[PDB]
């Protein structure tokens, strides 16, 4: 389980920041419970126009579906916007820790990444606030570390 001290800190830090604190709290905790390789922190986000904003961020690694001598995970940083779930999370690669020399360019990461390190996902282009959550975003991210199955005829 998520440690008690972290649960209570999460509730406290969310209240003053989030338009929908109940949803942000629940969904953040569900993400942490389902992905033990992720953990929370608060950080000042710098918006494009310069505006700073204190936000909850969830960071760690997600699975490549490989192990042994193969790369096992990719480091990521998610930011939960203050209007969540009306606005979806921002997702980035942790660039400083990205294993450029081992992770295969065969992973379609380059398809989805911008020059600033942000990841676009199809779920973000079909975002449905009432019916989606943070877990779904991470599950999709995991699926997009792989090229689709092809027509084999
Ligand atoms: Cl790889
Ligand atoms: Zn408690
Ligand atoms: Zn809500
Ligand atoms: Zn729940
Ligand atoms: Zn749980
Ligand atoms: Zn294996
Ligand atoms: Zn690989
Ligand atoms: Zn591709
Ligand atoms: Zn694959
Ligand atoms: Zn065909």
């Amino acid at each position: 389980s998520v440690p008690e001290a972290v649960v209570n800190w999460l509730f406290k830090v969310i209240q003053p920041i989030y338009n929908d604190g109940r949803t942000t709290f629940h969904d953040s905790l569900a993400l942490l419970d389902n992905f033990h390789s992720l953990r929370p922190r608060t950080r000042v986000f710098t918006h494009s126009d310069g505006t700073p904003q204190l936000l909850l961020s969830i960071y760690g690694t997600i699975s490549t579906g490989e192990d042994g001598s193969s790369p096992h995970s990719i480091p990521v940083i998610m930011w939960v916007p203050s209007m969540y779930p009306v606005k979806p999370p921002f997702i980035s690669i942790n660039l400083e820790n990205f294993d450029m020399n081992t992770i295969s360019s065969s992973l379609p990461i380059q398809e989805y990444i911008d020059s600033n390190g942000w990841i676009a996902l199809p779920i973000l282009h079909a975002w449905d606030p009432a019916a989606m959550n943070l877990i779904m975003v991470v599950q999709e991210l995991m699926s997009l570390l792989h090229e689709p199955p092809q027509d084999q005829a």
